[PDB]
């Protein structure tokens, strides 16, 4: 229902729109790494976050380095089903390539370029498919116009010469918070959309002021990745700041997806330890930050 209401995506005048130019916001949850927690990635999850927890969008994030997909590329298959079951399902989906450690998108560059050129190939003609060409640049050496933005001009036209116009997410510096610089530098393509993410374990009333910077100058935001947690995914549930943050989201019509759908002994898990991989979970079997997550969610 979602994906043939909303169809085909694209941005004006800085916003995410459907194919009628309708402002539309998309709200959902993101795998952890695939490589560690894989099995939660699933026809049967996807249609239980769809049908219980009211999901429009699921991010894979495919991890390139941390035992990822540079070190076993197996892992790619895991994005294709998810990709396929966001299909089957009528929701969107996010294609990660997941940079973390590996902190500068060239690192891999040859790797994406390939990796992008084969997803928008066999996805290039759904209206499903959002491409997210580097999760999180980071480091001090790692600019907006130094490295990611040429990065960047090296991985959209691979994808633009298969898919002309679905809409792609660029990371920005500093563990994509630096939505200033994208803002002020921004690309040519006019299905972009620059990554902003936030853990509310973060004091963020500067933060929202600079993604509000960013929307002043006309660059689209997606929030591909946020947590409830601490930065580190761990160290406490922040529930006020947290809505805080779904509050002003709602307000400026940005997307998101939170980080994440595991059972991992954190607090941004959103799974206790017995949650079945294939759904139908319990409330005891939701954590804090899932029941939530799941309520913002059913909420909208
Ligand atoms: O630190 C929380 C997030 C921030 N965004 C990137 C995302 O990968 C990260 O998740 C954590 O990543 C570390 C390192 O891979 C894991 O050990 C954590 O379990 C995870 O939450």
């Amino acid at each position: 229902s979602v994906v043939e209401e909303h169809g085909q995506l694209s941005i004006s005048n800085g916003e995410l729109v459907n194919e009628r130019g309708e402002q539309v916001q998309l709200k959902g949850m993101s795998s952890h790494g695939l490589q560690w927690y894989g099995q939660f990635v699933n026809y049967e999850s996807m249609k239980w976050l769809r049908d219980d927890w009211g999901i429009n969008v699921f991010r894979a994030a495919m991890y390139t380095s941390s035992g990822g997909y540079i070190d076993d590329p197996s892992v790619k298959e895991k994005v294709k089903e998810a990709v396929e079951a966001a299909i089957d399902l009528d929701i969107y989906v996010i294609i990660d390539w997941h940079i973390l450690s590996d902190n500068d998108p060239n690192i891999y560059k040859e790797e994406a370029k390939d990796f992008f050129d084969e997803m928008s190939e066999l996805y290039g003609d759904y209206p499903n498919v959002i491409y997210e060409i580097a999760n999180e640049p980071n480091g001090s050496d790692v600019t907006w116009g130094n490295q990611i933005k040429p990065y960047a001009e090296e991985v959209i036209p691979i994808i633009r010469n298969n898919d002309p116009n679905n809409i792609i997410i660029v990371g920005t510096g500093t563990w994509s918070q630096d939505v200033h610089h994208a803002a002020d530098n921004q690309l040519a393509d006019p299905n972009v959309m620059y990554a902003f993410h936030f853990y509310a374990g973060t004091h963020g009333q500067n933060l929202r002021d600079q993604v509000d910077y960013a929307l002043d100058q006309g660059a689209a935001i997606f929030v591909s990745e946020w947590g409830t947690s601490a930065a580190t995914g761990d160290g406490g549930v922040f529930l006020d700041e947290a809505q805080v943050w779904i509050d002003f989201m709602d307000e400026r019509n940005l997307s998101w997806a939170n980080w994440s759908l595991t059972h991992k002994d954190e607090s941004s898990a959103a799974l206790m330890p017995g949650a079945n991989p294939t759904g139908g979970w319990t409330e005891a079997e939701l954590s804090p930050s899932g029941t939530f997550v799941r309520e913002k969610i059913r909420e909208s």
